[PDB]
């Protein structure tokens, strides 16, 4: 099916929102599909949101160019199957995420175990069956599991104090009271979604396995997390090439507890909605050496901040060992690094900060050919897509007005 | 009452907050730890106190840990902050906090039956619950009929250009039509997808302080019983013929959505005098307000928006207009009973709302606030955490408007 | 001789900057009279200065369709003459102030039968005309009479600042009364109010001789010129306040000139008045009747007078703030519509919440006023630079980051 | 006579300006010396700008004391002598540097047995001796033999900017051939250029004498007051590269002080001077020598020349770019601490980003400086505003306040 989506504002005028809802309805689309509101920059205008598939595609055409010039609007063609003259597709609404989650062996550590396998497709349908606003279903982990859990667990921890960066060490004891972060215990889903919740509005989304680099991380333009349920087979507790429980809960979500590193990673994510395939990889490769493996300075000394690194005990160890080679972050080099899965990581990135990495990231973004820009509008749960004057002028006003506050404030 | 107060880490400073409770036989669940967002060594502390023995917990937060702590009563004890809610589930709290012989409906069986059920609703309403729905009687529904059709027809010359800019798409997404009353949990969807507004069913009348409060969290009280069908004209009591057509349009509206907010913030921990002075600003513009469009002048208060008689005299001659200046507003003496004799006139909401945070600024309290969207929180700010908070989200919205003027 | 003006800007190419200055060549146009620079945010672009005047005008349409059609330069035509869909002509640079500094708006006058008086009168005026931007400006030796004369305005005046002016100009007063001479026995030499306001805010000043237009006028304000007169009211009235003379320019004046949030604000109604419509200059002129000329300000628990022509008159300064004058507060839209008249005291003044707000109020009032552009002052060239392109937001953009780049590294 | 300066702000309070005015005139301080101005931020202070000499200096401490004690008034105490708790004299207004405009710095230069040419550096010296803030800089007709080098020099390097130099010089250079007479033929006289420098970044030259002191000169450039030489080097040699003549002032400077960003980084160099002790002098000279003076910057995937001493050295020019040099990228901790050699070619060269990127790395250099206070330059009463913590938040903050309004009514046009 895919997924069409038509981006466009229309000033109100008497008859235009009149019109332009025939217009979808002389081409026979329902009206169930477009959706009004009003521009949430633009006081006279109204913006469209369309929820189409390729099934409307005979009509799409004919409409975008009486939309263009019959009223002169400014329309971008949203497409799933990225083809010719079209802006990859994204969702615009958080809940406009269901509509790929889903969308997802013979040397695995647990191919022959039956269990293990039986298992897996329990957390799988709890995560198939997943949509937004739902609590994440609370499974009882087997005492199996809850080793497994331990055995990673124990060994971590103690290479913390030392190895993992401040802001990791600084949430880490709050998920331990709060969140049932212990030795002995394997924290829940949605205890820790609402955790995230109240730090940072990072949520979590159970999700059955490994989603394309584009969705996982349009996910992170919603502050919305793509997490597994399961845990790695208990056979070797150390396996690491697929991202088990382990990687989530003590990998990603201490530092998505943090509002920089939370910004930052938001901004990777802000990036890819609507970014050329090339640069949906160019994202996955910075993602790679800065959420994935990234160190990061704290004063005089390097740390680590990756969640491949917080959640490998193997690698958390080595790459503060002087045999790794580094490399201060730089994306228009950074992009372009090759990395392999599989082997401890030769050559890491090092950053001087969560927010100077933010920054960074917003700059390359600027070299990310869309014909728009984007801003999440963290009060409607919708991605605000920016390619007016008239809407800069809105936003610059909207500056303004809290530099006031902060001259104010001076005196 | 509760206590607010950061926190550095310095000598195990988290965990000596903790065994300060323990010793103290106070469960950790009512201690809310949460790491700073401005100051990355730093925890923020929120607890919801067991009056007893409260003096040896801050006299030894305040010394023994060194931190700063903020007690908030809403008992009103001198030397004290009023209490507000932090978080939007906060507003659970003092919801039910409400207020009749001389009713149009008081020897109607059934009127006086559907109230008591309308209330019981708002009673049992949580946050983050849906909004029980209800069948309207037919009966109801002429009357809502009798009031929409009456009004619907003053709107496109009396009313203001934001109302009119969302008026036809509540008529068509949300069943506002005279033959049908929508039902608030929709309206409450639409409001979240325009501004991220929330309705809250309300038995009745709050004081303006809880009232104004929820406005800081973008949650407007909102009542779900009408008016009694032997008077359709009443409009005394708040109805929801006042809610859905004199506030959710307005509501719907970026700039007056902000502006009423503003409103709601400025009102958080504000001395007695001035939540009287913000809820007298409030009656003279979200609810009585009058704005100004190129040479003349449209109606945007609810009160004005949901009163056919008064919709009509508010922009006639025989009242008096004078501009909006808040510090002469929020010092004006109204009455609900009749016409109003004044209106306050306001250029724009944008203006509104930068009226109201200066006067906002004159209000005292030992911390400034700022609403979090994302974590659906308001957060204290001392007057250095401030200027941290602003220049840092300031360099955000300069980012995002170098990388789209390309 | 009137004014025209190309006002455009235009990317370097290989030969671009040589074919624009053929083009202007071509039609006798000296190479003084066009005069290119590097554009201050672009850094690939030229701006240009054509300092042209009536007898261009059979060749100018010719040269502005050949930068259009086949260099491919936005132009911006400027007129004096406000021809056939042109933009009110304006100084470009600080120097350029010289040009119509000289247009110039005695029966009843008090000083009409005193040949002395007259004749003081047209030396005043002489040095005006013979003025250039950049000259010292000519002291003059003034007599007892006219030293008396100030010092009667002066001493009835000094008496009442203290209970009666704003803060900013009591403020600044005892300064000028220290460091320009500002005494009761002693008419102040325009040259050391000029380098005093210099040292103040940027502010200096322009000898005039009598009346310029409002747009003329205003448009100084943007270079923070201020065109002063430099005699003195006859000594028969010396309450006579139907023209600016030296008294309403340093006592009204002056010491608000010295104030930087007041400064910047009269500049932005000079900032405002660049190419605006015949409409807006009344507009503008109307607000700064209000504001500049007859305001009032709220200070905290009181409200103050600042306007020049309260400051400088005695008898207007204590009915302002008595209950007899009605009260509004600033409003522009309806403030730039205000009717009065110059004959009595007002019956109506507009009360400013303060320097800082009536700047932002005019500011949102520029953005109303119909231009191509807008425009902001350099005071490092001392030029005006016209803002038309998204070229040049991206770039005041960035400027803007760095700065809260380093607001934020100077907090944390 | 040296210099004295007292740096120091007073909240208007009834009687406090008058008791200030008078322990320094009781102290024969008299008023001309002690200028009293609002202060900008704060709307109820006033700021003193002292102008003094070691003549005052018996009453120096007494004067402080009440000004601290009895006045309650944070005073700096600025000094040029630089004693131990004095910071190292500036100038505040751009006329100041009129005080020391002429502290300036033979037998083997190329020019000794010529009895014309040493005639002739008196007669540029006398001009540069006389010369005073605001005045006109006097017209100086050349000789034909003077033209002559200034040809051999300039006809070498045009023939070489387009592809050695960096955009800048480049954008700038065609304006200033056709507006200051930039030619072959014709060396341009300073007036004419320092009035093209005022209309392009607010740039103005100075005529000086000789080479002053670091700290003199760099101080200059935070005001955008380039001291400037008028003669030109002697004829036999035109090569010849130790002294800085006119080929060096106006090839290897004008075009870039043209120039925005690079006007902004080189005044970035001169407001990080202001105070600043001897050791951090020297390490601003050396930061100098590598960008200003001996720079290369970064220009898409190549590399050109910005510094005046290769763009004014046609030999130089073409080694800089060539595959001999050691190249490094500018870092300024390191840079500072550069070994350097003025006579040879310079065997390392540190490449700058871009201006913009260079002004930023200096900016945070300064940072680390020692200093008790801030400094920002004021172009419109063309004075160094000297702040403290909460003032620099203030004009910063309000910097941006009046930039974004503009940005926000541009918006809409």
């Amino acid at each position: 099916n895919g997924a069409i989506s038509l981006i466009f504002s229309l000033k109100e005028e008497v008859g235009a929102l009149a019109k332009v809802l025939r217009l979808f309805e002389e081409n026979d689309i329902n009206l169930t599909h477009i959706e009004s509101r009003p521009s949430r920059l633009n006081k006279d205008e109204y913006e469209f949101f369309t929820y189409l598939d390729k099934r409307t595609k005979p009509v799409l055409g004919s409409i975008i160019k009486s939309l263009r010039n019959d009223i002169g609007a400014t329309v971008h063609e949203l497409s799933r199957d990225k083809e010719k003259n079209t802006v990859p597709w994204f969702p615009r609404t958080i809940q406009e995420l269901d509509r790929f989650a889903n969308q997802i062996d013979a040397d695995h550590p647990g191919f022959k175990d039956p269990v293990y396998r039986a298992r897996r497709k329990q957390f799988a349908d709890i995560a198939y069956n997943y949509r937004h606003g739902q609590p994440i279903p609370r499974v009882e982990y087997t005492e199996e599991e809850k080793q497994t859990w331990g055995t990673v667990f124990r060994t971590l921890k103690a290479l913390y104090k030392t190895h993992a960066c401040y802001e990791h060490n600084h949430i880490f004891p709050l998920l331990e009271k709060y969140c049932g972060f212990r030795e002995d215990n394997i924290p829940q889903l949605e205890d820790v979604s609402q955790f995230l919740q109240t730090c940072t509005g990072f949520r979590l989304r159970p999700v059955a396995g490994l989603l394309s680099s584009r969705d996982f991380l349009g996910g992170l333009a919603f502050r919305v997390f793509h997490c597994t349920q399961y845990i790695k087979h208990g056979s070797k507790p150390m396996y690491t090439p697929e991202p088990d429980i382990c990687h989530e809960l003590l990998g990603h979500v201490p530092l998505f507890s943090d509002r920089s590193f939370a910004q930052f990673s938001q901004e990777i994510g802000l990036a890819s909605l609507g970014a050329p395939d090339e640069y949906i990889e160019k994202l996955a490769t910075i993602y790679w050496f800065t959420v994935e493996f990234g160190l990061c300075k704290e004063g005089d000394s390097i740390k680590a901040y990756g969640a491949g690194l917080l959640s490998s005990f193997g690698e958390l160890q080595y790459c503060l060992s002087d045999k790794p080679k580094l490399l201060p972050l730089e994306l228009e080099k950074t992009a372009c690094q090759e990395y392999s899965v599989t082997e401890f990581q030769p050559l890491y990135y090092v950053a001087e900060s969560f927010s100077d990495a933010k920054e960074k990231v917003r700059t390359f973004a600027a070299t990310i050919p869309r014909p728009f820009s984007v801003r999440y509008d963290p009060y409607t749960q919708r991605v605000e897509v920016l390619d007016n004057t008239q809407q800069l002028k809105i936003l610059a006003d909207s500056i303004n007005s809290e530099v006031g506050i902060l001259c104010n404030a001076l005196q």
